[PDB]
């Protein structure tokens, strides 16, 4: 890994009607924001390998109400040993728990929402 890619997250969201939550993902050094989204498919957020061990990113789910549908998901591991840029780190918020995979396969559930 010398030249690498830019690593993009993707946030997963699908309990089905009426999923929402609102993921605040940001970190290292680096703002996006922190926006929710209906049950669709993917919401992406991208970086690239600045947001390092220095801090990297963390995604955390919440909605416009209290805690609610919360929970906290680690969109980057700060492990500089193990090789990235072809990868990618998909935590899906689904209608049993939040996954958490960097795979190419379906993911893990590993995280939980709550309502």
């Amino acid at each position: 890994a010398m030249g690498c890619k830019e690593i993009e997250i993707v946030i997963k969201n699908t309990l089905g009607p009426s999923r929402i939550l609102q993921y605040h993902c940001r970190s290292g050094n680096t703002n996006v924001g922190v926006q929710y989204l209906n049950f669709k498919g993917t919401r992406i957020i991208k970086f690239k390998d600045d947001g390092t061990e220095r801090s990297r990113w963390n995604c955390l789910f919440r909605q416009g109400i209290n805690m609610k549908f919360f929970t906290e998901v680690e969109a980057y591991r700060p492990d500089l040993k193990h090789p990235l840029c072809g990868k990618r780190y998909e935590l899906s918020a689904r209608m049993d728990a939040i996954y958490f995979k960097m795979d190419e396969r379906p993911p893990q559930p590993l995280n939980k929402w709550r309502s």
